[PDB]
């Protein structure tokens, strides 16, 4: 199956088969895969709740009850949940970690290099945090761009997903601490297989043409 | 090549071999994929400008000088570069052609589905116009999740590539008329094949442990 043939053929699941849960080797490759998204400056400002049982499963679903009902049976029936958190705020001491972790990974040749990439990082960051003052929405667009990778990943991989923007992020920030530790749910994406009564199997995608959207130079 | 080695494979571009061109065949993969990518309520917010012309890379170039000139040979040396954009406000009437081209393409047996579609679209796009007042940046959010999925895309049909920020939007915008046509650049990604001179090319790729990234529940 090509990328194409992925992106073609994937849709988001309003239902999945509760009988159906996903092998292993693919719950490693879909963590594997979205801890190595790229993210403006390596920021990678996020952090990932995977669920895989019934109870972690039950504990996401409290975000989705009143009006967000119709999304409470997309995570109880999936097989694994992967919740999508950003950072609420940055500062130079998480920029002084993500320097000595890229340090001890081998990006920098002298202690020249290294001051340059902070000093250049930094800039940018402080550009984010007080002239556009923009930085969680900022650290937020670098977790959908992760979130994308999932959803193409998930399909080339043959399991079906959903992502999820209605829910009650403070209901599920204060059910897993994460305010406290400096993060927010922004995206949640259940994984599994859909079931045969899956309304949305059976629509067609719908896009924009290519001629409404492209302007070629 | 796995969806999981792509991810793992990809890195950030620094520098282009400008001798190579993308075959005409992965070009339209690459245009059919982003036209494709998933977004909050189908919104697809976007408008992409590809440049396959030495004069067309030059124009984008113009956002690229000053402070930003370290991206201009990035854009300058590779085959085809696109430029993500996003749609500056949403109305209603963005809102009833997007439900025609979905009546269109079949995704409503009846007008009580259609109707109830608008109905639950138009109160969702209403609460980011006026409740959170985040309309813009919920919309370059979707137009972020479509970059991952161009990214990861790239890679698995072995095409370099490099998402850049660092470009002056207010030049880009006027250089295409955008801003008048409801539209501004958030993300410029050019693509090509990287010369054996690319630094990154050989430096390793630095995420955080998943331990330090995943609750697992
Ligand atoms: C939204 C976004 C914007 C970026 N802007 C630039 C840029 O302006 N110039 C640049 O050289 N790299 C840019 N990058 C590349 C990042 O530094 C890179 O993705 C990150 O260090 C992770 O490394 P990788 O892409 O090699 O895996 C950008 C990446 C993202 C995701
Ligand atoms: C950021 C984001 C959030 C979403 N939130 C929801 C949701 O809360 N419930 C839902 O059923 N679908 C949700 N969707 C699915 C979209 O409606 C869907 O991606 C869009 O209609 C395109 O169709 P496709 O994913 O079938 O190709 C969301 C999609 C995105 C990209």
């Amino acid at each position: 199956m090509t990328i194409v043939q992925a992106a073609q053929s994937r849709y988001s699941t309003k239902a999945f088969d509760a009988s159906r849960k996903l092998p292993e080797e693919k719950v490693a490759a879909v963590k594997e895969l979205i801890r190595m998204s790229a993210s403006s400056v390596n920021s990678q400002p996020w952090h990932f709740i995977v669920a895989s049982s019934e109870e972690g499963k039950a504990r996401i679903a409290k975000a989705t009850q009143g009006g967000f009902a119709a999304n409470e049976r997309k995570i109880l029936d999936a097989s694994h949940v992967v919740v999508f958190c950003a950072k609420t705020a940055i500062d130079e001491a998480y920029l002084l970690d993500l320097l000595e972790s890229e340090d001890k990974d081998g990006r920098y040749a002298d202690v020249e290099a290294k001051n340059g990439m902070h000093a250049g990082r930094s800039f940018f960051v402080n550009m984010h945090r007080f002239d556009l003052k923009d930085a969680h929405h900022w650290m937020e667009k670098q977790v959908y761009l992760n979130v994308g990778t999932l959803l193409l990943g998930a399909s080339a991989m043959e399991i079906d997903a959903v992502p999820i923007e209605g829910f009650d992020a403070k209901v599920l920030d204060e059910e897993f601490g994460l305010r406290e530790k400096g993060f927010t749910s922004v995206v949640i994406v259940p994984l599994g297989y859909h079931s045969e009564d899956d309304f949305n199997a059976k629509l067609p995608k719908s896009r924009w043409s290519a001629e409404t959207v492209f302007t070629e130079i």
